[PDB]
Formats: C-alpha cells, sequence, structure tokens
C-alpha cells in the first residue's frame, strides 16, 4: 500500500491539556468515583494504520482500552468507563469523527490535527471537552 491521509493521526500521543472534561463526563453519566479517577489521567494515546484497519489505544492508571476499526463501518466498544456503545467512525475532512450509541444517547468525538498537536474534541447535548495531545 501507500500513504493515506489518515497516516497525519499515527504516532505515540501524550494529553498535555484538558478543559471541561469533568462536565463531559457528568453529561454522559460517569458515576462520582469513576470521574475523579478518570479526571487525573494523562493517557498516552497510540494510532496505527495498517490497510484499511484504523487501531487507537489509550493507555493510562486508569485504564488501558483499544479499538480498531474500518472507516464507516460499525463495531462493539467498552469505554473506559465501563458503557457497552455502538461506535462508527467516520473521516469528515481530515477530521476522525466518532459517534458512539447507547442507552438512547449518542456522544461525538471529533480527533483533529492541529498545528504539531491531536485535538480531541468531546461533545455530548451542548457540553463539550477539548483533549490537546501532543507528541510523545
Ligand atoms: O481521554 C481522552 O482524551 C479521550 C479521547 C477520545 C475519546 C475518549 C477519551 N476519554 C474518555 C472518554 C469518556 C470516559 C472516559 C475517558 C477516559 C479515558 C482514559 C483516561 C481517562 C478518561
Amino acid at each position: 500500500r501507500g500513504s493515506h491521509m489518515c497516516d497525519a493521526f499515527v504516532g505515540t500521543w501524550k494529553l498535555v491539556s484538558s478543559e471541561n472534561f469533568d462536565d463531559y463526563m457528568k453529561e454522559v453519566g460517569v458515576g462520582f468515583a469513576t470521574r475523579k479517577v478518570a479526571g487525573m489521567a494523562k493517557p498516552n494515546m497510540i494510532i496505527s494504520v495498517n490497510g484499511d484497519v484504523i487501531t487507537i489505544k489509550s493507555e493510562s492508571t486508569f485504564k488501558n482500552t483499544e479499538i480498531s476499526f474500518i472507516l464507516g463501518q460499525e463495531f462493539d466498544e467498552v469505554t473506559a468507563d465501563d458503557r457497552k456503545v455502538k461506535s462508527t467512525i467516520t473521516l469528515d475532512g481530515g477530521v476522525l469523527v466518532h459517534v458512539q450509541k447507547w442507552d438512547g444517547k449518542s456522544t461525538t468525538i471529533k480527533r483533529k490535527r492541529e498545528d504539531d498537536k491531536l485535538v480531541v474534541e468531546c461533545v455530548m447535548k451542548g457540553v463539550t471537552s477539548t483533549r490537546v495531545y501532543e507528541r510523545a
């Protein structure tokens, strides 16, 4: 194979700033103890691409998670806060758009490259949290 535009996301990333993440977790429904422990985490995110399959790993003191997926194709995901969700990830003009559905609820996670950073925007019903990652 050759290069994919998605290769811009590939690499090892470390969290360097977080805003409104506690309120985002509140809106998602995360319980108190998990919110407090998850809110302290400074995860490393490892993104790789192999053919049509994109893999995103998150490693932290709170939880280690991994998803592998093909763009546009729905998959099952167990989130770090232990929700069992149906996820679909697409590419929209350079932005990975990740929709999670569960319990009749929905949240959208957008991952984008900005300068040398990987910016993650987590949105739930009017509440947005911004998570900024730098190369590890
Ligand atoms: O964490 C990020 O940047 C992130 C980036 C993209 C997607 C999801 C994300 N995190 C979470 C979302 C919901 C509930 C818990 C966590 C979490 C995961 C690991 C460690 C602490 C909280």
